[PDB]
């Protein structure tokens, strides 16, 4: 029933996104500095193409904050097929459940925006 705090980044290419050390936790006036940490989590789709077999559709990436989301469990930095980690200078490794994930019933999504100088890889958008 829950979802991500923010929109979606699209994968065009064939490599993952992967973010410069310090960047990629995306803008958000309602958090802190502390709560600047967590990770992307690739969501794959597949539609029944114009031939007859499945094709498949650019992956979408989305955020959730440390200790949130469907890798609430998962430690900062873990290695799975999927989820790449992402944190601003000076977040701290904790769990962000005061901020927890967004339900669309209550909430619309927050537009993704990144901080200033950000190195979004090739074919992210």
């Amino acid at each position: 029933n829950t979802a991500s705090w923010f929109t979606a980044l699209t994968q065009h290419g064939k490599e993952d996104l992967k973010f410069p050390r310090g960047q990629g936790v995306p803008i958000n006036t309602n958090s802190s500095p502390d709560d600047q940490i967590g990770y992307y989590r690739r969501a794959t789709r597949r539609i029944r193409g114009g031939d007859g077999k499945m094709k498949d559709l650019s992956p979408r990436w989305y955020f959730y904050y440390l200790g949130t989301g469907p890798e609430a469990g998962l430690p900062y930095g873990a290695n799975k097929d999927g989820i790449i980690w992402v944190a601003t200078e000076g977040a701290l490794n904790t769990p962000k459940d005061h901020i927890g994930t967004r339900n669309p019933a209550n909430n619309a999504a927050i537009v993704l925006q990144l901080p200033q100088g950000t190195t979004l890889p090739k074919g992210f958008y």
